[PDB]
């Protein structure tokens, strides 16, 4: 159960740019200087008591760092170590400094739904790696699925952000509400149990954002956005999805879906004929769909 | 009603950070015409419905149309608004006293009796909300201020109007927000909400108050959100030891689940605890004290 190291973390690494940060934590690239290699150190404030407005519990630190250390798959990042100071918990981890997904999506000059269903194979195959050691990520959206480099062919996605990961146990409900509203499943809007479900769902949600550019659900307000999820309130207006395969939208339907149970799982999304085509006259049709980049850049930039 | 659309700037000295929420900040300022001097909140607009920051106009202006109707002594009053590019500017009354529990804890002594003086001010400027059904919806201790810790007892201030609604009769408003610790269960179970919640979030203020415990407060928010919901709390002893009945049943109207039976604001000023019938009340209430040494325990822990 390695003991955090108590060494101080500038000590050991040099520390560059900041890459990003959340609530109570912030994100920073660094170098071992005793190797010369890279990594991101992410830095989580430690909490007071239990009644402390900032920081996190010394429970959900422990538990993103049991999941990281049992995680070892190409689309996952990978964990290096992990310091405590007086203030933070850092964890050295993996660099990936090749950007959002969507953000290379945006530059490129076309898009087919071939082309866009190997990068969602990707996130669907670290995400049954996840699932098969019944690890539930929780925070599936855009921006936590980053690239190594942009500058290979077809680049290399990372599942990152493990900050509301869970393990699923036998017999016992978990219940609680967290993330992003625009990507949460009805059960958890709801405070229903969850489960690996909710991870599917996510998945059917940027699965319509990386096809379309719009939001199955997103609405005027998060009160609007609650409504739609709840109601499971969505179209495939012909404005963003006159491009788009039947297959594609069968995908996506049989992922928005509020019963749990009826959900597709991850290996039966794996196995999905849009993903895994059973005929060259179906593979045709995929190669030639072609998403309209225009909408999904406009409303990306938008995001920023 | 249009907002301002000259630079506040020019206007207004704008200094020190005062505060810095959650897509707003607020600054001290003196409005250059006539010296006094106003806080200044300064709220991010945002750029697109999915923006990843920034708040929607439909919300900023729903505080100020708000903010604009409310007058009363236990109330933060609105003076101007600005616009520029940017930001939405509220030019809000400047309270300057800090957080009422921050007093609190200074005290070497408080008896029930004083503590009712100040929980009487929440529940008037609460009920003057309600009568003009506004939900305030952050009723929590940070946003209950004080103007001057220099005379004997203090004048409160509510503050904080971010996610205050209007509730209209026969329209459905469900909605999840607020701070964990003090939301109602309507607002964890997604059910329809109204000026009953308002009510449950006085009840846990009243309960640290007296206490520096928390009744719901588990060691993560997924302890916290299954606590409220199965309305599970308790008045340990060594919390509790003396707290008059009184006080724990006044406590116990309010934190009630179903928002039907939960006290409205006009039952609570007429509780017992607040408003006693008879002398024997009296008494019981001026002879109960706060452990303040539990609560300044815990609330040097929120620091
Ligand atoms: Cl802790
Ligand atoms: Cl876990
Ligand atoms: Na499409
Ligand atoms: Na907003
Ligand atoms: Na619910
Ligand atoms: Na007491």
């Amino acid at each position: 159960m390695e003991p955090f190291k108590q060494q101080k973390v500038e000590d050991f690494y040099d520390i560059g740019e900041e890459l990003g940060s959340g609530q109570f934590a912030i994100v920073k690239k660094c170098r071992e200087k005793s190797t010369g290699l890279e990594y991101a150190a992410k830095f989580i404030k430690k909490r007071q008591s239990r009644a402390s407005r900032r920081g996190v519990s010394r429970e959900e630190i422990e538990r993103e760092v049991s999941i990281l250390r049992q995680v070892l798959h190409h689309n996952v990042i990978t964990l290096h170590d992990v310091y405590e100071n007086r203030t933070d918990v850092v964890l050295i981890l993996e660099l990936v400094s090749g950007g959002e997904l969507f953000d290379f999506l945006a530059q490129k000059e076309s898009l087919s739904e071939e082309e866009a269903t190997s990068f969602i194979k990707q996130i669907l195959d670290g995400v049954n790696y996840l699932h098969t050691k019944k690890i539930a990520h929780f925070d599936l959206k855009p921006e936590n699925i980053m690239l190594l480099d942009k500058n290979i062919p077809i680049p290399h996605i990372k599942l990152i952000d493990f900050g509301l990961a869970h393990e699923i146990e036998d017999g016992v409900e978990f219940k609680n509400i967290f993330g992003t509203p625009e990507f949460v499943a009805p059960e958890i809007v709801n405070y229903e149990p969850l489960g690996l479900e909710a991870d599917m769902w996510s998945i059917g949600v940027i699965t319509y954002i990386l096809l379309s550019g719009a939001s199955p659900f997103l609405g005027d307000t998060k009160q609007e956005t609650l409504a739609n999820i709840t109601s499971v309130s969505y179209d495939f207006d012909e404005e963003f999805f006159s491009h788009t395969s039947e297959l594609a939208k069968d995908f996506i339907r049989k992922l928005l879906v509020k019963e749990t149970r009826k959900r597709l799982t991850i290996q039966e999304a794996l196995r999905h004929p849009w993903i895994t085509p059973v005929d060259n006259q179906q593979a045709m049709v995929r190669r030639e769909s072609v998403v309209n980049l225009e909408n999904f850049r406009k409303q990306y930039v938008r995001r920023r």
